[PDB]
């Protein structure tokens, strides 16, 4: 008797449902990892036997991001591969837990200026039985969570 | 012939019950590690023979707590997102060995100023069948049992 | 109700079919694997509290093919026997995932300048069922993708 | 008896560092115009903030 409009509001959400939205498009990834909020520590000895302890200055998460090769155009390529020295058409990224129908975002997590550092093509091999997975990498400033 | 009251005297206590008490409330965590207490060791040597050996100045703790995503909001969250270049509300951890009920504290561990430094986002994979779980890793500088 | 002219344009493709074309001649290889396209970060900060974060230039892709050792002419022995001091007949590869009769290439990958750095010869143990492979690995300038 | 005393304080030779920005150059226009003695001092104020 727990009456499922119950469960979605006291149990814990799973990992397996997300969309990401990329820019303004959401692009089907089937990974997507290193979403951390890291900080540096500072720290203060005097002779006297006080510590102190703070906070630093919290530094750029690496995100992960993965999908598969289709037949079509390689959306993440034509953004790699347009780089000139320093610049970069920088998007933002939302990665949302959602409903199983998709017509509901439980947490979300917002990305704010991310770019592509790397695209590792997949390992080809002939005595293997899987799917072309492209493995994007990007540099991010800062990570925030919106819970709705 | 063991009589189970002989049992709560006598026999080792599992880790698998164990409240948290964070700071005035208290938060439901599945993992608890790094409560440590560890020493640095001087040395001395001379030409005669003598070592001397000594305890040297106690470090850091560096406690890592974990606990589901939930579809309310982030406590955990609001806690690190709070952090202006060295300012952080400290809070103190309690965690205590428990009956089955919750209504005796077998053995409690205590943690004096703990603030955040990190806290990691689940891996979301599509072929995976997890719970979100976040990881928030703590900075403090003593701790403490009592045994009651 | 697929219907497979729709799984050619709507779904995944495997990596166990491809073909390489090493400079002008195809050649059938086991393993492909290290196409990928790598970039270094620059940052900057001052102190009022801005990140510059910017990709930088991009570095060498490092190529492992291999494949087995055959009763004839060994030609990936003549194209690294053929080295004098710096000079080596570089060649352009081309790693196309193709249709299963091999009529239709579905998304190619195009290497530049590759020559090749090492070349090892399979162990020889008496008491392993294994093919002799050769694995030679290649230095070049660039990776590109087409789709088509 | 030693007698030791503080002398006279000298100068402070402070060392400035930032990036190149595609814009116009600050610090080059201000050790461009030195005419043999003639240079605008300025404030420094170098403070810690929130």
């Amino acid at each position: 008797a727990i009456t499922a409009d119950d469960i979605a509001v006291q149990y814990p959400i799973p990992t397996y449902r997300f969309i990401v939205t990329l820019g303004d498009e959401q692009v089907p990834f089937t990974s997507a990892s290193g979403l951390d909020i890291n900080f540096d520590t500072i720290e203060y000895r005097d002779g006297t036997g006080n510590w102190f302890k703070m906070p630093g200055q919290r530094q750029a998460p690496n995100i992960t991001l993965s999908k598969g090769v289709f037949p079509g155009k390689n959306a993440m390529y034509e953004w790699i591969n347009a780089i000139q020295l320093n610049q970069v058409e920088k998007k933002d990224i939302m990665i949302s837990l959602t409903n199983e129908a998709g017509t509901e975002v439980l947490v979300s997590w917002n990305v704010s200026n991310a770019f592509p550092t790397s695209l590792t093509s997949p390992s080809f091999d002939a005595t293997s039985n899987e799917i072309a997975v492209q493995q994007i990498t990007l540099m991010a400033d800062r990570v925030t969570i919106q819970t709705a």
